[PDB]
């Protein structure tokens, strides 16, 4: 009990290696329908956490930095790859340009704690039940502000848990340095990003998650979640519901900062289902996104990098399936591979299968479009169970993504799809802890 008695000094190695080649569509190119190389580094990260108790069982803190080391990287190799650090230090200063080794501080949080109430301030991530976000690479971003909220708890009937987040700057994992915010025009400036949001616990598998959100005088933000685990047969099936919705509050469709018309909104559905070894998964979504971008963004500042939302999807299917009007369909499956005597290591596979795209609604498109895209992956895991490197993870993943048109990347008025592409990921994370 105490200040430096409950001080925790955890850290991480990690190594990275990735290979993606895209098709470039271009007809007049010199690579027309090849694949060319996109992205292709080695990068390692090292990050140090002491996080201190609470003296009066009140307050503490906690700070954190990690490094970046450039390994190896291709002439061909795009920027910024996200592990390694951006050549340009802040968000709206990104030219895509290089990137570089260095340090950044993530974590610098007083935190606090008393009764029923928490708090966090200074450079942290959200923690609570808002729909605010960081950006993860194998470090998350973080955002320059407080964070505040508290619990209502009725025994056996439940507990609510409520809780608010404002930041003013944030700062992606491969950024150093925290910027403002803005607007699509990456010129006019948002004040602040806050968000209010809760989650009810029955304490019977039944969840409902709740969260608005806003960017000042620009984006508003929605989010919805109910979540449910009951059996089929006697196994685990579980279940959920969710919604994401966002709107601007730029009443001009023509200016360069009016992004949706209307309500934009992404809804999907999951099922999760585990029979002895096999782990099943089934999700789909569905989007509407009318207006100037065409897909839907979970985060509220639509300028990449600049901030990061919730959004418990995600397929690692390399593409996001967050076109206007697209619906997509996933199935994946992991297997445990410990009645091979081999435990800690799993081996699985996805498919996603995606129809009725639609592109943007700005009228120099084609509205008559109709974009199916689809895509498979493979994965293999193993975390080690002896002694000297306990608890490391190893992760291979490849994805093999199919663009069923031929329109060229970012083109045609779908802004957020690439052409075909492989991607091969290779990770090891090492966590260790000094005390
Ligand atoms: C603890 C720990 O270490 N890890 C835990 C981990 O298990 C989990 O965390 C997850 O980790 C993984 C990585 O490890 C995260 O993976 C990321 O996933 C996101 C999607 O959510 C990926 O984001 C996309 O990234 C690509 C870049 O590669 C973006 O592509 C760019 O998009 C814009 C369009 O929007 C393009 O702009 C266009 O540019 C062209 C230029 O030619 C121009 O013509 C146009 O004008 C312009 N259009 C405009 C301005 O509108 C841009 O060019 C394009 N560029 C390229 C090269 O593609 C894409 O937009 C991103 N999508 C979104 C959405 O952000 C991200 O790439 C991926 N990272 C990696 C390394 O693969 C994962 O997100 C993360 N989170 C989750 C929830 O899983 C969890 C476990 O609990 O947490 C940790 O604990
Ligand atoms: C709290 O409310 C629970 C949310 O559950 C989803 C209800 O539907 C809302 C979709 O707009
Ligand atoms: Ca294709």
């Amino acid at each position: 009990a105490g200040f430096i008695d409950d001080s925790t000094l955890t850290g991480g190695i990690y190594y990275w290696q990735r290979e993606r080649d895209r098709k470039d569509l271009n007809p007049d190119s010199k690579d027309y329908n090849q694949y060319t190389t996109n992205l292709s580094h080695s990068t390692a990260n090292l990050s140090l956490d002491f996080a201190s108790g609470y003296a009066w069982d009140m307050f503490g803190l906690d700070v954190g930095a990690f490094t970046a080391i450039e390994l190896a990287e291709s002439s061909a190799s795009g920027h910024p790859n996200e592990i390694a650090f951006s050549s340009k230090n802040r968000t709206y200063d990104e030219d895509y340009s290089g990137d570089k080794g260095g340090v950044s501080l993530y974590k610098a949080a007083a935190k606090f704690k008393y009764g029923p109430v928490w708090a966090r301030a200074g450079y942290i991530q959200p923690s609570g039940q808002t729909l605010l976000a960081p950006h993860w690479s194998f470090m998350p971003g973080t955002y320059q502000g407080a964070e505040a909220g508290a619990k209502f708890d009725y025994g056996d009937a439940g507990a609510l848990s409520f809780s608010y987040m404002w930041a003013d700057k944030y700062k992606a994992p491969w950024h150093i340095e925290v910027d403002d915010f803005r607007q699509n025009d990456k010129k006019t400036r948002v004040s602040y990003l806050h968000s209010l949001g809760a989650k009810y616990d029955f304490k019977n598998d039944l969840v409902l998650e709740a969260a608005f959100g806003q960017a000042q005088g620009y984006v508003n933000q929605y989010f919805t979640k109910a979540s449910y685990k009951f059996d089929v047969l006697g196994n685990p099936l579980t279940t959920s519901y969710q919604f994401y919705g966002a709107e601007d509050r730029i009443s001009d469709k023509n200016d360069p900062n009016s992004i949706y018309d209307g309500l934009a909104w992404l809804q999907a559905l999951t099922f999760g289902y585990t029979t002895g070894q096999f782990n099943w998964r089934l999700e789909g979504t569905m989007v509407k996104a009318e207006g100037n971008q065409g897909f839907f963004l979970q985060r509220m500042t639509p300028t990449y990098a600049s901030s990061n939302g919730r959004l418990d999807v995600w397929w690692d299917n390399r593409s996001d399936f967050n076109a206007n009007g697209e619906k997509a369909v996933y199935a994946g499956v992991m297997y445990d591979l410990s009645n091979w005597n081999l435990p800690g290591m799993a081996v699985g596979g996805s498919y996603v299968y995606a129809w009725d795209a639609k592109p943007s609604t700005n009228p120099i498109y084609d509205q008559s479009q109709r974009l199916k895209e689809s895509a498979w992956s493979l994965d293999a895991m193993y975390t080690i169970q002896e002694g000297r490197a306990k608890g490391t993870l190893i992760k291979l993943h490849y994805t093999q993504y199919d663009n069923h048109t031929n329109i060229p990347s970012w083109g045609g008025g779908y802004g957020n799809i690439f052409q075909d592409e492989k991607d091969v990921k290779f990770m090891v994370i090492a966590p260790f802890t000094i005390f």
